RNA sequence: AAUAAA
């Protein structure tokens, strides 16, 4: 089967809180693994939190275990998405693929991931 | 899903 390229160690998350701050982050995604960096960057309209964030750990085998547990989870009472990111660049110019949501988020919420070795 | 504000 087909996958997504070998872009790892990073995170995008979405719909937070108005009070999910970067410490919040770091407490929510520690027990995965171990984290080395978080991103608080603001709606840059108006100088506040968008409502969304990035995570970066030391490891790659914990970033993907947060996309197969903390996906569609549920953060100050309001659901979350947790992903690698998109096909735009990223802070440091690097390309990624196209992340199309439908066959990976499928082999994902399925035991495909863990049946095959 | 993002306009990657340290």
């Amino acid at each position: 089967a087909g996958h997504m390229a070998t872009t790892k160690r990073v995170l995008y998350v979405g719909g937070l809180a108005e009070e999910v701050d970067d410490k919040v982050l770091h407490a929510a995604f520690i027990p995965f693994g171990d984290i080395t960096d978080i991103q608080i960057p603001l709606d840059y309209e108006t100088e506040k939190h968008r409502g969304f964030a990035f995570v970066e750990f030391e490891l790659a085998e914990d970033a993907a275990a947060a996309i197969d547990n903390m996906n569609e989870s549920e953060l100050f009472g309001r659901t979350i998405r947790v992903n690698l990111a998109k096909p735009m660049r990223i802070k440091e110019g690097s390309s990624r693929p196209v992340w199309s949501d439908d066959d990976w988020l499928k082999k994902f919420s399925g035991k495909t991931l863990e049946e095959n070795k």
